[PDB]
């Protein structure tokens, strides 16, 4: 069967098994080139690391660099739907198969607990798994992006929204394939939707993960733990600062202080990373247009870093650096979005967005790069993969 992109309502349904595998392998070679001994030595290294949300995006790079850069044991946890012989799985199900295969070849320990990380059953599965192998955790990476969360105590399912407060946030959006420059808007969120997004996107659950692992004595002396976040440009402040994602973000970094205060033997940070193309982007205003214009500028300047290039820098120049310290900002946060929000980039992206219209879209913003990122998340448009070739089965990767 010829597997090619079936993208409906700007969301990609299928996934290319070999393309997912090559993706993880390309991210692996990069890690090996970037984390050399001139960078890895003179500083500590992670020995054992739990990665919550391991299967793609920032999760996958965090886990890749940890095992292939710093030769670490890794326990992943993600929510994936497996393949049949004939039924395509979620991109993550293939990415995790690809991660185990290449980590067996190099003789590293890796187990990926498949299932809902918000649940208690999963927390249990890793509690027993870390105990079964003995050694305890020195890096917990909270990297969960999910639109929904079943509460373990109440049992209520919580949807999340991406909306502003007070007045409608309206602005341009750009369909990356057609190049059509449209006009979508996010409408003010009420009070039921506001607390529901803090219930989901905040640090409510991340706190649970740390408390439970602490009473089980599964954390080392001075263990680093970090949750990912995003601040963004001055344009999307109405969603990311004073919006409903904004409030949820503020709860996450409030959890990072509450965690250092209640257990001084652990060190918690929220890492603010760069913006990149995800499943949310399409139906959220001025994010595709921003990101497409952003790649054009950052490619031109040579400070465009994708997922793996971002996280390798993080480990090497924030956590495990010669000096020992963890460089943070004013409100005690790791800053990796430092290149994105540097002003000569921001001023340039703003100029570019004002002079894009119904036809110059492909022409003066990087829609092609945006397409590649959006497709590569599903195993498509990866170089070195011939897509015309038939696909044997959907429940295994091979080569
Ligand atoms: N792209 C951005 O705007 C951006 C930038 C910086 C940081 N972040 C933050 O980074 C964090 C993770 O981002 P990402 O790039 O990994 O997104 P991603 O969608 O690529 O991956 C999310 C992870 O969650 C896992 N999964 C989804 N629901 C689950 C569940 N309920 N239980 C167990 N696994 C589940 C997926 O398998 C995946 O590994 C998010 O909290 C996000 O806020 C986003």
């Amino acid at each position: 069967m010829i597997v090619k992109p079936m993208v409906r309502n700007n969301i990609c349904l299928n996934a290319h098994p070999q393309g997912c595998k090559k993706g993880v392998e390309d991210q692996i070679e990069y890690t090996k080139k970037r984390i050399t001994a001139e960078v890895k030595a003179g500083a500590k290294a992670p020995k054992n690391v739990l990665v919550l949300g391991c299967s793609n995006g920032y999760g996958l790079a965090s886990r890749i660099t940890a095992a292939f850069g710093y030769g670490a044991a890794t326990i992943g946890v993600s929510f994936e739907k497996a393949g049949s012989e004939t039924k395509y799985g979620t991109p993550g199900w293939y990415n995790n198969l690809a991660f185990d295969e290449a980590a067996k070849r190099e003789g590293l320990y890796s187990v990926t607990i498949d299932g809902d990380a918000f649940s208690d059953e999963i927390k249990a599965q890793v509690i027993e798994e870390a105990k079964k192998k003995g050694i305890k955790f020195d890096l917990i990476v909270y990297s969960l992006a999910s639109p929904v969360r079943t509460d373990p105590d109440t049992g209520i399912m919580h949807k999340s929204v991406l909306k502003p407060f007070g007045k409608t946030f309206t602005g341009k959006t750009v369909d990356p394939f057609t190049g059509e420059l449209k006009e979508i808007s996010a409408e003010p969120a009420n009070d039921e939707e506001a607390a529901a997004t803090v219930k989901v996107m905040g640090g409510e659950d991340w706190e649970r993960w740390i408390k439970q692992l602490s009473k089980e004595g599964l954390l080392e002396e001075g263990c680093i733990t970090l949750a990912y976040s995003y601040i963004g440009p001055e344009a999307t402040q109405a969603l990311y600062r004073k919006g409903t994602i904004g409030k949820a973000k503020e709860h996450l970094e409030a959890t990072a202080h509450r965690l250092n205060k209640e257990n001084p033997s652990i060190r918690a940070f929220v890492s603010v990373n760069k913006g990149l193309v995800t499943r949310a982007s399409a139906v959220i205003p001025v994010i595709p247009l921003y990101l497409a214009s952003l790649f054009k500028v950052m490619k031109e300047k040579g400070n465009h870093e994708g997922c793996i290039e971002q996280i390798t820098r993080l480990y090497a120049e924030r956590l495990y650096r010669k000096d020992g310290t963890i460089p943070v900002d004013e409100e005690n946060r790791i800053r990796i979005d430092d290149w994105e929000l540097e002003e000569d980039v921001q001023k340039a992206v703003s100029a570019l967005m004002e002079k894009v219209t119904g036809e110059n879209a492909e022409s003066l913003t990087d829609l092609a790069g945006y397409r590649h990122d959006f497709l590569a998340s599903n195993g498509f448009d990866v170089e070195g993969i011939n897509y015309e070739a038939e696909v044997e089965r959907f429940d295994r990767i091979l080569e």
